[PDB]
DNA sequence: GGCAGGGGAAACGAAGCGGG
């Protein structure tokens, strides 16, 4: 195993998670309100108006915000239990990597109450909710990846 | 630590690397 710089470790970590999510989406899509984080020009991650210092802040912020929804995913893939867990843990690893390359920590209790609301919804909305966490996490990560390759 | 960091990767958005 050749040694990887920080940036290289980060690039591989995101490709790892993107792979895991893809595996969950197949288990979702074939078996077929929210304010999920999203990239916007203000964040300065796109080519138009790129700023590294604030982009990295948005990525870490967005990922910390994504954690409640990854926790929600754990009890929606009973057989793919291992795969949801891997996505949840790898993302926590990713945050830890990004925090050394670098703000708004989500409030635990606000998260915990949102979680039990999502968990109480009826099956149909729950299946809708799963699909869009996956889709939106994907897009935040693809965009995070595209960014970080510049930094 | 160590054997090494922090239990375990090219076609037009399929193919296929390690216990306490
Ligand atoms: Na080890
Ligand atoms: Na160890």
């Amino acid at each position: 195993r050749q040694p990887l710089t920080s940036s290289e470790r980060i690039d591989k970590q995101i490709r790892y998670i993107l792979d895991g999510i893809s595996a969950l989406r197949k288990e979702t899509c074939n078996k077929s309100n929210l304010n999920l984080p999203k990239m916007a020009e203000k964040d300065g991650c796109f080519q138009s108006g790129f700023n590294e210092e604030t982009c990295l802040v948005k990525i870490i912020t967005g990922l910390l915000e994504f954690e409640v929804y990854l926790e929600y995913l754990q009890n929606r893939f009973e057989s793919s239990e291992e795969q949801a867990r891997a996505v949840q843990m790898s993302t926590k690893v990713l945050i830890q990597f990004l925090q050394k390359k670098a703000i708004t920590t989500p409030d635990p209790t606000t998260n915990a109450s949102l979680l039990t609301k999502l968990q109480a919804q009826n099956q149909w909305l729950q299946d809708m909710t799963t699909h869009l966490i996956l889709r939106s996490f994907k897009e935040f990560l693809q965009s995070s990846l595209r960014a970080l390759r510049q930094m």
